[PDB]
């Protein structure tokens, strides 16, 4: 692949969807942090169904703490691992109240310190709630980057590091959401939708499927 081809792929993804975002519903950084903590081994539609019940009754660290571990579990019992999720939620709300004064902190090490949130999660929250140029790589973005040859790599860290070198600064805030929505709905794992792909003539995959 090369610089000019990469730039035309990013130009077509912007034309198609100028402002890509998460499929998790949220109206605040805190509501995004909790939705992302509820995401582990669950679908976005499962999480949105649970937060549609929960956030009208408690959507601040203080209201959440007042609901308690067992009150939280009542609203999220439909989601996988909800007992440990409910513990991580209450603990994170306490830390935000004490150390960060009821705010979600705009800082990677502070977010990574929170129970249940790791590097990829901190990067997704900094990008999606605060607009940071971070580009977290999951299995979808890994498959898309290697199939197209946009940013090939042998594991997650190599693709993440290549993406931070090859994506122009202009495109780095929307890059993660463009590539994950492309992987989820077009460049899917079993039988890619190549005959209907908006970047098919720029993609370098040798096994394209419906011409
Ligand atoms: S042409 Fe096929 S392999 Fe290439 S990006 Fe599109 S869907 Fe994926």
């Amino acid at each position: 692949m090369n610089k000019a081809k990469r730039l035309e792929i990013l130009t077509r993804l912007r034309e198609n969807n100028p402002h890509p975002t998460t499929e998790l519903n949220f109206s605040s950084p805190f509501e995004l942090l909790i939705a992302v903590l509820l995401s582990a081994q669950a679908t976005d539609v499962s999480v949105n169904k649970a937060t549609a019940k929960l956030y009208p009754v408690a959507n601040t660290p203080a209201a959440m703490l007042e609901l308690g571990v067992e009150g939280v579990k009542t609203y999220i019992k439909t989601i996988g691992l909800y007992n440990s999720k409910a513990e991580n939620i209450i603990k994170t709300c306490r830390i935000l109240l004490e150390q960060h004064n009821g705010e979600v902190p705009e800082d990677r090490a502070a977010l990574e310190a929170l129970p249940g949130v790791g590097r990829k999660t901190a990067n997704v929250v900094l990008n999606t709630a605060f607009g940071w140029p971070t580009i977290a790589v999951d299995t979808h973005i890994f498959r898309v980057c290697n199939r197209t040859q946009f940013a090939p790599g042998k594991n997650v860290e190599q693709v993440e590091e290549k993406l931070l070198k090859v994506v122009p600064a202009e495109f780095k805030v929307d890059c993660h959401h463009w590539l994950i929505l492309h992987g989820r709905y077009t460049c899917i794992a079993r039988k890619p939708r190549c005959g209907s792909c908006i970047i098919e003539d720029l993609c370098e995959y040798k096994e394209k499927v419906d011409i």
